[PDB]
C-alpha cells in the first residue's frame, strides 16, 4: 500500500440492496437465500436505503417503520448483517436510480419563506432533499426521525453494523449542483445553488457578521458596494469559477458556501449520535460524491466541484472528524483522463480524499459509482482500496452480482476478500547500511509489482539476522511476491532472486519464510 503499509485489517465488503423494497424485486424468502450467497461470497453486510417518503409520509410524526422492521428480520434470519440509510433525500433523479420517493410532501409547508429548497444561479428548484441552511427545521425533523427510527428498530440491534445519514442530494453531503433540469448535468460545470432569498440572507449576514458593517466589508474585499443589500453571491458563476474566486469576496463567498455543509455535518453528527448510540453503539457514517468533471478545466477550475460546495477537501474532511462521522468517498472505479471536453480525474481525486482521510485518521470506505460491468473495474476498485487503506468497500448494486454468477466469482476473487495478519521472513538478505526491504507481489493487496508507491515494508531482526514484517493479506487467495531492498536514496538495488507464492494464503495467521 503507499507509506510502505499494507491492506487495512478491518476491511469488509458490504452489497448495496436495490433502491426499491425488495418486494419489488424478489420476495422475502428468496431474499434470505440471496443474502446467504452474498455472505459466501465475501460481503460482510447490505446497505439499505430506507427513505423518509415511506417512513414518515403523511404527515408530521406520523410514522411507518413496518418496511425497515420486516427487512431487518429477513437479514437476522439469513444470519446476515445490514446498514441503514436514513434518506432524507429524494430517490428518483440522480445517475442509476429505478426508483420514485420523494421525501414527504408536508415538509414543504413547515416555512412560508424559501429557506427549505435550494434555487441556481439561473432559478432553478431543487427540492430534492432539505436546504443545509435551515437547521431549525432539520434539528427538528432529523432529531424526531433518527429518534422514532431507533425506537422501531431497537429489536434488531444485533444486525445493524453501522448507521449512513443522508447530508444532501442522492446521501451525499453536497449541493444539487449537478442536474439535469438545471443544464448542469455530468459533464457540464456546475451552479451555484443559493440563489434563494433566505440564502442571500444568511450570506450577508454572516458577511456582516465576519467584518461588523458595510464599510468594513468594502475594505477587505476591495468593493465601493453602496449597500447591504448588494451583498449577494455570483452574479455569473461561469466568471466566479474562471477568476472571481481568487479575490477576497470569492474566498469568503466559498468558505461561507462550503461551510454551510460543514455545519450540517456537526448538526446531523450530533442528531445521529445522540439518537443512536446508546441503542446501537455502531459506527455513523456519511459520504461525499467524487465531483470528477471538470477538475482540470484550465479556463474553469474545478468548475463541478466548487458548486457542489466542494472547495477544500481539508476543512471539509475536518468536519467529519469533528462530527464523528466515517467517510465514505463513492467513486473509486475509474481512471484519470483529464482531457477536453470533460477534464476528469476521478482517481487522483479519490488518491487526494484518501491521503486527507488517512492523515486525519477518519475511517475511510468507498464505493463505485457506477454499475460494474467487468472484472477490469473491480481491479481498479481494488488497487484503490486496497493501496489507500480504505475499511470497507460497498458494491453498487445488488442485482448486478445477484443476478450475474461470473461477475459475482470475480468480485469474490479480488474485493469480497478477508484480511489475515501473516508473517513474511526472508533470510540471507545483501543490504549495506542505509538500504530498506520491502516486498511486492501481484495482487492489488500486495501493490501489483508497483515498487515505488506501494511496496509494503519489512523490518530487521537482529536477533535473527533477518528481515521480517507482519503483512495483512487476503485470505485464501494465491499470491506472487518478492523482496527487494531500496538504497537510502530510494532507489531499487535488487531483488530476491526467485519468485515466491502462497497458493493459497492461509485462512489462519502463520508466517511464510524464504531466502533472497
Ligand atoms: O467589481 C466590478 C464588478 O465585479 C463583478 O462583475 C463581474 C461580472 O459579474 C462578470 O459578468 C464579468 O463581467 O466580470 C466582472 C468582473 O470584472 C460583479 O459581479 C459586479 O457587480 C461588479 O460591478
Ligand atoms: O457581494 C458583492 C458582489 O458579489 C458578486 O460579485 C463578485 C463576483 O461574483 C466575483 O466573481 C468577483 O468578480 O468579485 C465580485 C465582487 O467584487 C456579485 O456578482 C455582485 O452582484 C455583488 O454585488
Ligand atoms: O451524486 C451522484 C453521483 O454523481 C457522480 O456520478 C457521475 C458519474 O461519475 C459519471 O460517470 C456520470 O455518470 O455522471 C454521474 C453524475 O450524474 C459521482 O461521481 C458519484 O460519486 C455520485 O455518487
Ligand atoms: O443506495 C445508496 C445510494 O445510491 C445512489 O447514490 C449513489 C450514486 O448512484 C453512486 O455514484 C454512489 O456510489 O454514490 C451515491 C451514494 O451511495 C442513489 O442515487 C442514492 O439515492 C442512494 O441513497
Ligand atoms: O514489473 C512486474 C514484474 O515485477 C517483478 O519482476 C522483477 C523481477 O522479479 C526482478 O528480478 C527484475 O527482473 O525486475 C523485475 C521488475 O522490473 C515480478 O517478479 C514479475 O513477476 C512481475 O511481472
Ligand atoms: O454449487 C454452487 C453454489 O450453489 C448454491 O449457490 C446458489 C445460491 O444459493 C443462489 O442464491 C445464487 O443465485 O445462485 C447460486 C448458484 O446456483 C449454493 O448455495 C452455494 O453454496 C454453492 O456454492
Ligand atoms: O506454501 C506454504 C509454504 O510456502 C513456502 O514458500 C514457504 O517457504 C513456507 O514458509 C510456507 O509455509
Ligand atoms: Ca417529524
Amino acid at each position: 500500500a503507499v507509506n510502505g503499509k499494507g491492506m487495512n485489517p478491518d476491511y469488509k465488503a458490504y452489497l448495496m440492496a436495490p433502491l426499491k423494497k425488495i418486494p419489488e424485486v424478489t420476495n422475502w424468502e428468496t431474499f434470505e437465500n440471496d443474502l446467504r450467497w452474498a455472505k459466501q461470497n465475501g460481503f460482510y453486510a447490505i446497505t439499505v436505503d430506507f427513505w423518509w417518503g415511506d417512513m414518515e409520509k403523511n404527515g408530521d410524526q406520523q410514522f411507518d417503520f413496518s418496511y425497515a422492521q420486516r427487512f431487518a428480520q429477513s437479514v437476522k434470519n439469513a444470519g446476515m448483517k445490514m446498514i441503514p440509510i436514513i434518506s432524507t433525500h429524494q430517490c428518483g433523479g440522480n445517475v442509476g436510480d429505478d426508483c420514485n420517493v420523494p421525501i414527504p410532501s408536508w415538509v414543504w409547508n413547515q416555512k412560508s419563506d424559501d429557506s427549505l429548497y435550494f434555487k441556481s444561479e439561473t432559478g432553478t428548484v431543487n427540492k430534492e432533499t432539505l436546504n443545509p441552511l435551515a437547521s431549525d427545521v432539520i434539528r427538528k425533523e432529523y432529531g424526531e426521525l433518527y429518534t422514532a427510527f431507533a425506537a422501531a428498530m431497537k429489536p434488531y440491534k444485533d444486525v445493524i453494523a453501522k448507521i449512513y445519514l443522508s447530508g444532501g442530494p442522492a446521501g451525499e453531503l453536497r449541493y444539487p449542483s449537478y442536474t439535469t433540469s438545471d443544464g448542469t448535468g455530468y459533464p457540464s460545470r456546475g451552479k451555484f445553488q443559493a440563489y434563494t432569498e433566505f440564502a442571500k440572507s444568511k450570506f450577508r449576514l454572516w458577511v456582516l457578521n465576519k467584518y461588523g458593517s458595510l464599510n468594513e466589508v468594502n475594505k477587505a474585499w476591495g468593493t465601493k458596494l453602496i449597500s447591504e443589500l448588494a451583498i449577494l453571491p455570483p452574479s455569473d458563476g461561469e466568471q466566479f469559477l474562471m477568476n472571481g474566486y481568487l479575490s477576497m469576496y470569492g474566498k469568503d463567498y466559498l468558505e461561507w458556501y462550503q461551510g454551510i455543509l460543514e455545519n450540517h455535518t456537526k448538526l446531523i453528527g450530533e442528531l445521529a449520535h445522540n439518537a443512536f448510540d446508546t441503542t446501537f453503539q455502531v459506527p455513523i457514517g456519511a459520504k461525499i460524491a467524487g465531483v470528477h468533471w471538470q477538475y482540470n478545466n484550465p479556463t474553469i477550475p474545478h468548475g463541478a466541484e466548487k458548486p457542489a460546495g466542494y472547495n477544500d477537501y481539508s476543512h471539509l474532511l475536518d468536519a467529519f472528524k469533528s462530527a464523528k462521522l466515517d467517510v465514505t468517498f463513492t467513486c473509486l472505479e475509474m481512471t484519470d483522463k483529464g482531457s477536453y471536453p470533460e477534464y476528469s480525474m476521478p482517481k487522483t481525486l479519490v488518491q487526494n480524499i484518501a491521503t486527507l482521510a488517512n492523515e486525519k485518521g477518519i475511517v475511510l470506505n468507498g464505493e463505485n459509482a457506477l454499475s460494474i460491468g467487468n472484472e477490469e473495474e473491480y481491479k481498479r476498485v481494488a488497487e484503490m482500496a486496497f493501496n489507500y487503506n480504505f475499511a470497507g468497500f460497498t458494491l453498487l448494486r445488488y442485482q448486478d452480482v445477484m443476478y450475474n454468477n461470473s461477475l459475482m466469482g470475480k468480485f469474490k476473487d479480488l474485493l469480497g476478500v478477508t484480511p489475515v495478519m501473516q508473517t513474511i521472513v526472508v533470510k540471507n538478505v545483501p543490504t549495506t547500511i542505509g538500504d530498506t526491504v520491502y516486498i511486492t507481489g501481484n495482487r492489488a493487496e500486495l501493490g501489483s509489482w508497483d515498487t515505488k508507491q506501494y511496496p509494503i515494508q519489512l523490518y530487521y531482526d537482529s536477533h535473527s539476522n533477518d528481515w521480517r514484517g507482519n503483512v495483512v493479506l487476503p485470505a485464501e487467495r494465491n499470491i506472487e511476491f518478492k523482496a527487494f531492498i531500496k538504497s537510502k536514496d530510494g532507489t531499487v538495488k535488487s531483488w530476491q532472486t526467485i519468485q515466491q507464492s502462497w497458493n493459497p494464503v492461509p485462512l489462519k495467521t502463520t508466517s511464510h519464510t524464504s531466502s533472497w
